């Protein structure tokens, strides 16, 4: 229905306005763009399912993210991404690691606060329906 559409909207604004959040957010700049096989030859080979805020804001302009659960999912990958390719004591991994797992916890965060819970669940039985 258009009524359904227009709660997928709401969703994208708002997921949007998060992922704009965190992309300004000079903690999170390695976030923000995929890695250059350049520097980086052995990422694309590592990393089965590679995931940057740039991918992200591209897949909510897409329609891929139809509830909260989705798009959490795909920060979740940011973080995990970088906990499997930066694994060593040195400062530089461990720099990124904290980086990574506070983008995560830093999404989680807003989600909490400004979420409606009854929002979520109604783009879940949408989903659901479909
Ligand atoms: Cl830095």
């Amino acid at each position: 229905s258009m009524q359904e559409e227009d709660t997928f909207r709401e969703l994208r604004i708002f997921l949007r306005n998060v992922t704009h959040r965190l992309a300004i957010d000079k903690r999170f700049r390695v976030f923000t763009k995929p890695v250059d096989p350049d520097e980086v030859p052995d990422y694309v080979t590592v990393i089965k399912q590679p995931m940057d805020l740039s991918s992200v804001i591209s897949k909510i302009d897409l329609h891929k993210y139809l509830t909260v659960k989705d798009y959490l999912r795909d920060i979740d990958l940011i973080c995990s991404n970088a906990l499997e390719y930066n694994p060593d004591r040195d400062p530089g991994d461990r720099l990124i690691r904290h980086r990574a797992c506070a983008l995560r916890d830093t999404a989680y965060a807003i989600i909490k606060e400004e979420l409606d819970e009854d929002f979520e669940q109604l783009c879940e039985e949408i989903q659901e329906s479909r």
